[PDB]
RNA sequence: GACUUAAUGUCACGGUACCCAAUUUUCUGCCCC
């Protein structure tokens, strides 16, 4: 007659589903299927507000089932009351839910047969001989009745929405042959802190079953997918702005940029509110004088930075990272608008008893440790935006992609992919199993399946509620290997080093030895670091969990079951157990001393263990390494252009991340390399269509329909602290083809690692391997190693003026050594060009020449629309490396423009800038980008290309690009065709493909000693004033005389035997200060080439080697002299694809010979035994500008100066009367600055 | 007490939001009426 009242609180998140009805059911799958959830009752009319609650027929059926398995362990018996087998048969109408399971039966002991008048407990709580059935409800004549389980005082008197209890979720069906998921289905998943607890009512009218019933109360473990215990007692506004900002972006065209500043906003939640609060967001370049280029754009009338401000200002009510979300959110999801499958399962009549054997003993175990991830893990989930449970729209894929997260923002593994995870493990370790076949009537008898329905996790959240990182991909074209448009991923990213609490149940009979071998397996003791791959981008290597501090407690359910009861096992209360001592454990539960090791089990030794094979190595980089970080540098107050890669790590011993951020290349980077370098071997790249291809590069690296074989990690950088200044600020400009200075405002900043030859990073990542591969797929992944061993592939951006140059790789010993099985005399050019012009026969008469003369070659340029890709090595074009030694004939002048006080002499004269000689880590060398332009000019005249660099929008005193022929303007497209220059070091939209390596140091004096006058062995330059396009242009019919080149001569003497004249007297602060090299020194840079043609080769090394007494012009102070450095190759290499697996071979002098007759070919057949160059009219006035005249004729040494103005220097070659009409008439100056070598007197 | 459950039968802990993508190509820190 006594009513009991049942308390039920849920330990992890629930979920629960719509109620509609019984008959009304049928018509919705997403009912259909959950049945054994809570439903949700709507209230209002809006569909907003309802009520939720748990039916009282879901719990009688797990009081039924705690029922059936406490009588089975008891041996039909509770408390000395024998019960019969029950009854679970009807028909003749029939219960709304049938079995469909194996039910735990008896051998005997009962009393009689079962009548209404002396039914057993279990016949009691069955409510087999009760007043009411299936008829109704009608009156309370149940001797058992279970009431509605609604909510309680968490709900309010408020009409709680729908939204503040329950989030969406999608899960899935991921196919284990090959990775992708079948199909999906939809879910609300309630949380469990805040609405967590159901009130209901238990009704008995006959009380000899009060103790069984209370039993089961206890037992009940699980009820609607969590762990539970039974006890007995702005964003309007927001949107608005970010359309406004939207439309004023695309006012003024520039909608692309929306993306990258949803995303920097986005971004902006890891930095504090001081960023925006204090402006701390980068200033732009003060060069440019038009700000930021992006946060510096007006929108309605005020600056980015203005408007940011003002929202802050008008919206911190709703906290800082919630609003850069909100933000974010709001920007992508309106640059979206602007530009599998649903399948919930199904829904015999058979009656299958279970008897379990007697005397056999059933036992619970308790696995208790941490998941600590080991690679920044990624837990998917959809669109924010799409989830709103409760307004799901009915049937423009999404290019970002969030991170799991729960109310509080804790990271989340959901028991769901740990229990995916785990079933695969279950798979891979027994050797068998089924895909998981939803709808069927029996329960299939799997080895796996079977361990699985025993086995029990807990949903486990972090205790790290940071923002996660973002990370970047991108999908180069294979043809141009550059950006393809409009391919821009970003998924949200975890730290490395989170521990996630995991809890284990098993109970069975005895622990099988397969989950033992996943234990092991997970486990990350010693030599193992872990295998457990629990996330979802695993082929490039996100969520490589490690099981750690692996704990094992055992019940016994046979003896033990009422302590089992008493304390509900341990459910909820697992944290504690963990870190408790064996003295304080509960009375039945004892630890388990017979868990065996790694190497005594059988499944883990054969099947688990050898599935993935690592492989580690160390890379070693002697060059600057720039990864290009393009959110962080779009953030941080550092106002550079390009910065290198950098992570968050997460460490558990200070329980906070790391205050250092670890460089790194990104494993995406990684994985792209190898499979760039794994499909142009095998020649698969570049295929139209890999829908169902079924090639090598799909087979090892998967594609839509498909996994990938190979997983990826990142390149972690240890040697790191070894340097004292980890990165290096370079900047570079872009020079004028014309007027020979910088273009205005085209100079750009890179903050890359300071890797050095002598002194280089060391990379250390790995790569796992499936097992199963043939010995071709072994043979191709050793040959991509072996590729990025010899430098094929530079790490990072800007590998084409020496970024990232791989030096080397070592790998580890143990275990990449079963596959490390897989792994003449100097060129001399003998033309000597005459070049005699005026100098030559003229010592006793000592003329005057101008320093810099005009290279006309007209404007007939061949533009080349059969492009070359860089899709796979084609066979008949040639590709390999030059190793060539650079020595200088006049002083060199490098500047180190990064610190303009190397010198330290700003202290005693103000405003006067002082830089050294370039270095790295305190190694002089001369930087790749500036030899490339030094080769690139010298070859863009020679092959008479266009001015690739050339300036246009500066007006005289109609723009020097409008006066341009239109045939000499720069290759904007490769619709046109690109310029024999713009074809081989390429162009935007297509890579060059020759890259300049970076020019150390290796012998010759060491620096100009200049003693007396200047302290630290350097050279007071004179004025250096701007180009001016007057001289050349003097009225508006005459037109661009062309490239501007300076002549060869050792002028620098004047400067440096009269020191004391410029530092002193005139140019006070307008001067410069650099250190200078003296001549003889010789560098040695690489100038790596890739799928030249064959005359394209010849051209190369006649670039570099010119000949006998040519020699090339380079760094600051040309006009002056200073830096003729001579160019001489010292050994081509050059490989070819071939089946035999050749190595690099070194072409003779006679293939070079002939590589150089053949590109001279190409030069006449333009224009229409040894060669002679000077036969061209181009080439020959090209070459007079190269000449050097004090190399071996010691007799010359001719007079180079720019004439003064007037009242200067005059000690008649005067500015004073050179632009006047009656001395020297227009046409005549002009001509007489496009013949090289003409007297100026 | 209804808005919410039928009762001699609820493996939904019966299902990883899983697969595909090099942050990147090009640019000499240059220089005279
Ligand atoms: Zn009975
Ligand atoms: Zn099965
Ligand atoms: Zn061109």
């Amino acid at each position: 007659d006594m009513n009991i009242t049942v308390e039920l609180t849920f330990f992890e998140p629930y979920r629960l589903v719509e109620w509609f009805d019984w008959d009304a059911r049928k018509k919705s799958h997403s009912a259909m299927r959950g049945q054994a959830f809570a439903q949700w009752t709507w209230k209002g009319k809006g569909r907003t507000a309802g009520k939720s609650f748990i039916t009282g027929t879901l719990v009688r059926s797990a009081v039924i089932k705690a029922v059936e398995e406490l009588l089975s362990l008891n041996n039909g018996k509770w408390e000395g009351v024998p019960c019969c087998n029950g009854s679970f048969q009807t028909d003749e109408k029939k219960p709304s839910f049938l079995r469909k399971r194996h039910t735990l039966q008896w051998q005997a002991n009962n009393k009689n047969i079962c009548d209404k008048e002396e039914a057993c407990p279990f016949c009691i709580l069955l409510g087999r001989f009760d007043n009411a059935g299936k008829v109704h409800e009608r009156n309370k004549d149940y001797d058992i009745h279970f009431s509605n389980f609604d909510l309680d005082h968490k709900q309010e008197k408020n009409d709680l929405r729908l939204v503040d209890i329950a989030s969406g979720r999608i899960l899935n069906r991921v196919d284990f042959d090959t990775g992708k998921a079948k199909d999906y289905f939809r879910t609300w998943e309630a949380d469990y802190e805040t609405y967590g607890t159901y009130t209901g009512r238990i009704t008995l009218r006959n009380e000899h079953a009060k103790k069984l019933l209370l039993a089961s109360l206890g037992f009940v473990d699980k009820l609607c997918g969590a762990l539970c215990r039974i006890e007995v007692i702005h964003n309007d506004e927001l949107r608005k702005q970010a359309e406004v900002i939207v439309e004023a972006f695309k006012q003024n065209d520039k909608l692309e940029k929306i993306r990258i500043l949803a995303d920097a906003i986005r971004t902006l939640r890891l930095h504090g509110e001081g960023v925006i609060e204090k402006d701390e967001l980068p200033d732009g370049k003060e060069e440019r004088d038009k700000g930021h280029h992006l946060w510096d754009i007006k929108v309605q009338g005020t600056a980015l930075r203005t408007k940011l401000k003002e929202l802050w200002q008008s919206n911190k009510d709703i906290g800082w990272r919630k609003f850069t979300e909100m933000l974010g959110s709001n920007l992508y999801l309106i640059y979206k608008k602007e530009t599998d499958t649903e399948y919930y399962s199904k829904a015999s009549d058979l009656f299958i008893p279970v008897t379990p054997p007697e005397g056999i003993e059933t036992k619970e175990w308790i696995i208790v440790g941490r998941l600590k991830a080991a690679t920044p893990f990624y837990f998917g989930v959809q669109q924010p935006s799409d989830s709103i449970p409760g307004k799901e729209k009915k049937s423009n894929e999404h290019t970002s992609f969030n991170i799991l997260l729960d109310k509080e923002n804790r990271y989340r593994i959901p028991r769901s992919a740990l229990r995916g995870a785990l079933r695969r493990d279950l798979r891979t370790a027994f050797g068998s199993g089924c895909n998981v076949s939803l709808g069927g009537q029996i329960l299939c008898n799997c080895k796996v399946c079977i361990e699985m329905r025993r086995i029990t996790l807990k949903d486990s959240v972090s205790d790290f509620s940071e923002p996660p990182e973002i990370r970047y991909r991108i999908a180069k074209n294979p043809g141009t290997a550059t950006v393809e448009d409009g391919s821009l991923f970003d998924i949200e990213v975890g730290p490395e080093g989170l521990t996630f609490p995991f809890v284990l149940r098993y109970r069975g009979h005895k622990f099988p030895e397969q989950l033992s071998s996943v234990i092991r397996y997970w486990e990350e003791n010693d030599g193992k670091n872990g295998m457990a791959w629990l996330g979802g981008l695993d082929s490039t290597g996100k969520g490589r969990f490690a099981l750690k501090d692996i704990k094992i407690f055992e019940w016994d359910l046979n003896q033990k079951i009422n302590e089992y009861i008493k304390e509900r096992g341990m459910r909820g209360k697992e944290k504690e157990l963990l870190e408790m001592g064996e003295s304080s454990l509960p009375d039945g539960l004892i630890p388990y001393k017979f868990f065996e090791e790694r190497e005594c089990l059988f499944p883990y030794k054969e099947n688990l263990k050898p599935q993935w094979s690592e492989v580690q190595y160390t890379i070693e980089v002697g060059s600057p390494l720039l990864t290009a970080d393009t959110i962080s540098a779009l953030t941080e107050p550092g106002n550079r252009d390009a910065i290198a890669y950098k992570k968050r790590v997460y460490n558990d011993g200070n329980n906070a991340i790391e205050p250092e951020p670890r460089f790194a290349v990104k494993s995406e980077t990684h994985r792209g390399i190898f499979r760039t370098a794994v499909g142009r071997r095998t020649g698969d790249l570049g295929k139209e269509d890999h829908e169902d291809c079924t090639c090598d590069m799909c087979i090892i690296f998967g594609n839509e329909h498909e996994s990938s074989k190979i997983r990826f990690e990142d390149l972690e950088l240890i040697n790191g602290n070894e340097f004292e200044k980890l990165e290096k600020h370079i900047d570079h400009v872009a020079i004028d083809r014309f007027t020979g200075g910088a273009l205005d405002k085209a100079k750009f900043d890179t903050y890359p690692l300071a890797g050095s030859p002598k002194k280089p990073l060391k990379l250390k990542g790995r790569f796992w391997i499936k097992k199963g591969f043939s010995g071709d797929h072994k043979l191709l992944i050793t040959t991509a190693l072996s590729d990025i061993r010899d430098g094929l592939y530079p790490l990072g951006s800007k590998g084409g003026v020496g970024y990232g140059w791989v030096a080397g790789i070592s790998i580890d010993d143990n275990v990449p050594d079963d596959f490390k099985e897989m792994i003449n005399g100097p060129i001399n050019n003998d033309y000597v060009h005459p070049g005699h012009q005026s100098p030559k026969q003229d010592h006793k008469n000592k003329n005057i020449y101008y320093p810099h003369y005009f290279l006309d070659s007209g404007s007939k340029v061949y533009r080349e629309k059969d492009i070359i890709t860089h899709e796979e090595f084609t066979e008949e074009l040639l590709s390999g490396k030059i190793n060539c030694k650079l020595e200088t004939l006049t002083p060199l002048i490098i500047p180190d423009t990064s610190d303009e006080n190397g010198l330290k002499l700003q202290g005693n004269k103000p405003g006067h800038k002082n830089y050294k000689f370039f270095n790295i880590n305190g190694e002089l060398m001369i930087p790749g980008s500036e030899l490339r332009g030094m080769l690139r000019t010298h070859f863009e005249a020679l092959t008479k290309s266009c001015f690739a660099i050339f300036g246009e929008d500066s007006t005289l005193s109609k723009t020097l690009g409008g006066k341009l022929d239109k045939a000499l303007h720069p290759c904007t497209g490769l619709s046109d065709g690109l310029c024999p220059g713009c074809h081989l070091f390429g162009t935007t939209d297509y890579k060059g493909r020759v890259k300049f390596g970076f020019a150390k140091y290796e012998n010759g004096p060491e620096w100009l000693i200049t003693r007396g006058n200047n302290p630290e062995r350097s050279l007071t330059l004179g004025v250096l004033e701007s180009p001016r396009p007057a001289f050349s242009i003097p009225d508006d019919e005459s037109e661009i005389p062309g490239r501007k080149f300076y002549l060869h001569h050792n002028g620098w003497r004047i400067i440096r035997q009269k020191q004391l004249e410029i530092r002193e007297t005139v140019q006070p602060e307008r001067n410069v200060t650099t250190e200078v090299m003296d001549k003889g020194n010789v560098f040695s840079f690489d100038v790596r080439f890739e799928n030249l043609r064959e005359w394209e080769l010849g051209l190369l090394l006649q670039s570099l080697d010119p000949g006998k007494n040519i020699a090339h012009k380079l760094g600051k102070g040309k006009p002056y002299g200073f830096g003729s450095v001579k160019i001489k190759i010292d050994s081509l290499h050059t490989f070819k694809i071939n089946s035999n697996n050749d190595k690099i071979k070194r072409v003779p002098q006679s293939d070079i010979r002939e590589y150089i007759n053949k590109g001279y070919q190409k030069l006449i057949e333009w224009s229409g035994v040894l060669p002679q160059w000077h036969v061209i009219p181009h080439i020959d006035k090209l070459y007079k500008l190269l000449w050097v005249p004090f190399l071996n004729d010691s007799k010359l040494e001719p007079d180079v100066r720019y004439p003064v103005l007037n009242e200067e220097s005059k000690g008649d070659y005067t500015y004073k009367k050179l632009g006047d009409k009656d001395n020297l008439p227009y046409k005549t100056r002009v001509k007489g600055l496009t013949t090289p070598w003409s007297p100026w007197n």
